[PDB]
């Protein structure tokens, strides 16, 4: 009997759909507690205390993570991040100059820090002209409502809660073009893949199965109603929002996942470490982290 708890984030894409058919608990056996977090930096805690075995992180978590040693390896992508994060400010903010002096929450070392930091780069502002904060996506939202924040980067389904009267000033298939894109990946645990390896296969299978007919033609899949109602629900999101949001990342097919993984997820982590070093996130990064990374699953 095996039991494993999967730390799962918001983001309303293709995959979602196996994990509200139960798929991977099916083909694998495995009793599976599905366990929502608000961000990554939570999971990387989890994951280190053992309290989770596989987990969603976006590359800026990963890359804290890898830099801390702790005993994890992505095993596939869940995406690589376009405009479903985003930063959204109230519509008196109309140019990234008008930034200076605003309050701007993100929840601290996710991809959203990382691309708010790097579009603050792009732009010539510094970190520190901006009252940058921190706070969890619920608690953006509540602030958001209340004008205690001017603006926030965000994942659904705090992006389109705030999108509905706000602007948005960039987003995360912009900060990418400008030579800081972001991906959301999933890793497991050495000591759980030591010992399930075939569960861990499982859960790649299920998740690549399940975007595989997105990829094929997302106009037919997202005409499916069950693909968007599945998708509403575990983001919390309206069903007329899913569309959009899907559509603002790429995923992968089995040859692109196998591609990815065999270099090009060890040099976006690099350069993501680089980049929190020099923004003085991270004390000290590697030049190398292929033992975050493995092909072996997919």
């Amino acid at each position: 009997m095996v039991n494993v708890t999967v730390a799962y984030q918001t983001s309303a894409e293709p995959a979602k759909v196996a994990q509200a058919d139960n798929t991977f608990a099916k083909e694998s056996g495995a009793t599976v507690d599905w366990r929502k977090f608000d961000s990554g930096a939570s999971i990387v805690r989890a994951l280190a205390s053992g309290d989770v075995q596989i987990g969603n992180l976006g590359s800026s978590p990963l890359a804290v993570a890898a830099s801390q040693q702790v005993p994890i390896e992505v095993f596939l992508l869940a995406s690589k991040l376009g405009n479903s994060e985003a930063l959204v400010v109230k519509k008196t903010i109309s140019k990234p100059e008008d930034l200076i002096g605003k309050r701007i929450a993100v929840p601290f070392i996710s991809t959203t820090h990382y691309s708010l930091l790097a579009a603050l780069k792009h732009w010539g502002i510094k970190p520190g002209q901006v009252e940058i904060v921190n706070l969890q996506p619920p608690a953006i939202i509540a602030a958001w409502q209340r004008g205690d924040i001017d603006g926030a980067y965000v994942w659904a389904p705090a992006v389109n809660a705030l999108e509905k009267d706000g602007k948005v000033l960039t987003d995360s298939e912009q900060v990418g073009q400008w030579g800081a894109p972001t991906l959301d990946v999933w890793v497991v645990r050495k000591d759980f893949a030591e010992k399930h390896p075939e569960v861990v296969k499982a859960f790649a299978k299920s998740a690549i199965d399940a975007q595989q007919p997105y990829i094929a033609n997302p106009d037919v899949w997202l005409k499916q109603p069950e693909n968007i109602s599945k998708l509403a629900r575990l983001s919390g999101v309206p069903e007329g929002d899913v569309p959009g949001l899907v559509k603002g990342n790429t995923y992968l097919t089995p040859q692109q996942q196998t591609a990815e993984l065999t270099g090009p997820v060890n040099k976006a982590i690099i350069d993501t470490a680089q980049f929190l070093k020099e923004q003085g996130k991270v004390p000290a990064v590697a030049n190398d982290y292929s033992q975050y990374v493995t092909s072996r699953f997919v």
